[PDB]
């Protein structure tokens, strides 16, 4: 009720009622809030509305004050004052871009640059307002109910009419009624039980909105730099194996916060577990939003780190499985490794936060909430891919405006750089080296002569809006059977339906590009599907041809990126 201004700090007890999060403004930056915008409703204990019976006066502007109570035009006695004049809201203790943050509805590009580029506290205002117009936005969907069961993994639905039905694909996490989570894939339809149920008809499945809790922490710390390695102590005995990250980690030593920008297979997960062996009786905290990333950070420590000093912390409400080496739940081990929604509440001399590019401004900042620590570590690469933003329809989001961590990397650079590849052939580090790297990515590999591009538009047809490519695909079973050794290949596609139907023609293993991120295979085909701005997505493109380490078939739409691809054609 009384508190902080979210703009310039002077304390009050307004709060803008027509803001969804209702933030706290001063006099001043109240009054050039209801002036500018729609927002008129302005709180305190009572509220600025009419107190004169039965009248619906609740504009602000429209609104007096008649000794110690709040009256209309209509309404008002011979002595009151108007609450809003001299650019003033009458309150106690007596801008354009946080009208935009409160007012804007996530749809377009221009609104999550803003939410980037505006001052810290507006970042923050602005990561509340977007998650919890996010949640709202799952509400107006249909609920789904069980009709028929095929089989123990095949089911057929029943959606409700009038509210519309949210896209059908492993993004879109389901609750099952509280019989679990539930996730689908395409009148043929897949369910994917997180828990394990005898599938019953009449019972109904709807998407999990999670309440949005308020922001805190700032999504960066205040910057500290140091002339000497603070609260860790390093050892002159650390493998020749780190060594090539020495004066990296002691870079780390000696600011509050480093940023380490990593192409892909250039030693991300080397260099944070490599930073445990560098200072040794450090207690380290490794996250990162995904299970899958927290789970590819616990493979390397379970190779260099004692077993016993590790910990993987899963929440009570296991969404998926997990990795299952390390002791459970034993948040006090000095190594523990967590996603940032089940971060507990605890300190560390190094936190190591990692898949930078997949983090929101809201995770930033919860992280900051969660973990006291000494260092701070981010690792990832803008030129990757970003977390999806549900809302967004209209333009594109650039790297700069990921998160805060994103936009330092690109605009003042990074402060560490792993510029040699070590995954890929040759033919792949040069196409993405000078695609997103400026042509700093170096390879350690020869080429290959593995990597192959063949242009071919063939056909596109829709599942919804998912796209399908059946002539993509049946140039890639051709090819499968004059080059037999690439049948241990991974198809790979920028849609869901594509891959459904190239897993029924080809058998491989199929994997979404936004899925295949931080994973690496031996082989890859990748159908390029369309020529959207999706499917031609640079940082897309870039995780696509760079999750192989031996070959890549590119069966490509879009002239432009198949011009780049430093790869032998082929002919059909
Ligand atoms: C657009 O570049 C290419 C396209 C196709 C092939 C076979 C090679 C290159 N470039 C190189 O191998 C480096 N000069
Ligand atoms: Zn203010
Ligand atoms: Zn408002
Ligand atoms: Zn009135």
């Amino acid at each position: 009720a009384v508190g902080a201004c979210v703009l310039c700090n002077s304390q009050t007890s307004l709060r803008c009622g027509a803001c969804i999060r209702r933030p706290f403004l001063c006099c001043k930056c109240c009054y050039d809030h209801v002036i500018s915008t729609s927002h008129k409703l302005v709180l305190s204990v009572n509220p600025y509305v009419c107190n004169a019976p039965g009248c619906d006066v609740t504009d602000v502007t429209q609104l007096y004050l008649g000794g110690m109570s709040y009256y209309c035009k209509s309404h008002k006695p011979p002595i009151s004052f108007p609450l809003c004049a001299n650019g003033q809201v009458f309150g106690l203790y007596k801008v354009t871009d946080f009208n935009a943050i409160a007012t804007c509805d996530w749809t377009n590009a221009g609104d999550y640059i803003l939410a980037n580029t505006c001052t810290e506290r507006l970042k923050l205002f602005a990561a509340e307002t977007l998650k919890a117009t996010e949640e709202t936005f799952k509400l107006s969907y249909g609920i789904a109910t069980v009709r028929e069961v095929l089989s123990d993994r095949e089911l057929h639905l029943s959606w409700e009419v009038g509210k519309p039905r949210p896209p059908l694909n492993r993004n879109y996490v389901f609750t099952g009624y509280q019989i679990g989570e539930y996730t689908f894939e395409k009148d043929a339809v897949v369910y994917r039980g997180t828990t394990t149920y005898k599938l019953n008809v009449g019972d109904y499945f709807v998407l999990t909105s999670h309440t949005v809790m308020p922001l805190s922490a700032p999504t960066l710390v205040p910057q500290e730099h140091y002339v000497r390695i603070t609260g860790l102590y390093p050892t002159l005995n650390i493998s020749d194996e780190f060594s090539s990250n020495v004066a990296n980690y002691q870079k780390v030593g000696m600011q509050k916060y480093s940023t380490l920008q990593g192409p892909p297979g250039t030693g991300k997960s080397h260099f944070a577990i490599g930073l445990a062996l560098y200072y040794p009786s450090a207690r380290i905290v490794y996250t990162a939003c995904s299970h899958a990333a927290v789970d590819a950070l616990c493979e390397k420590a379970l190779k260099y780190l004692p077993i016993d000093k590790c910990s993987r912390i899963i929440p009570a409400r296991a969404r998926v499985e997990c990795f299952d080496k390390f002791k459970v739940n034993s948040t006090l081990e000095q190594y523990v490794f967590c996603t940032v929604n089940a971060l507990p509440e605890t300190t560390a001399d190094i936190v190591v936060f990692d898949e930078i590019s997949m983090a929101t401004n809201y995770d930033l900042s919860v992280v900051n909430a969660r973990l006291r620590a000494k260092h701070y570590v981010y690792i990832g690469d803008p030129a990757q891919l970003p977390a999806p933003r549900t809302l967004l329809t209209k333009g594109t989001l650039e790297p700069e405006y990921f998160n805060s961590v994103c936009r330092l990397m690109k605009t003042i650079g990074p402060d560490m750089f792993l510029g040699t590849c070590r995954r890929c052939p040759a033919e792949i580090v040069d196409t993405v080296s000078a695609l997103v790297y400026d042509n700093k990515l170096k390879a350690h590999k020869d080429k290959s002569a593995q990597c192959f591009k063949m242009f071919y538009k063939g056909v596109i047809t829709h599942d919804v809006s998912s796209a399908i490519n059946r002539p993509q695909i049946g140039v890639v079973r051709e090819f499968l059977t004059r080059n037999p050794a690439w049948r241990k290949a991974v198809f790979i596609s920028p849609y869901n339906s594509q891959n459904a139907v190239a897993s029924k023609i080809l058998g491989l293993p199929t994997q979404t590009v936004d899925s295949s991120q931080g994973s690496e295979y031996d082989y890859v085909i990748f159908t390029q599907t369309t020529e959207t701005a999706h499917s031609c997505n640079v940082n897309r493109f870039n995780v696509a041809i760079t999750r192989a380490k031996v070959g890549i078939l590119c069966i490509m739409s879009d002239r432009d990126l198949y011009d780049k691809l430093q790869f032998t054609s082929l002919e059909i």
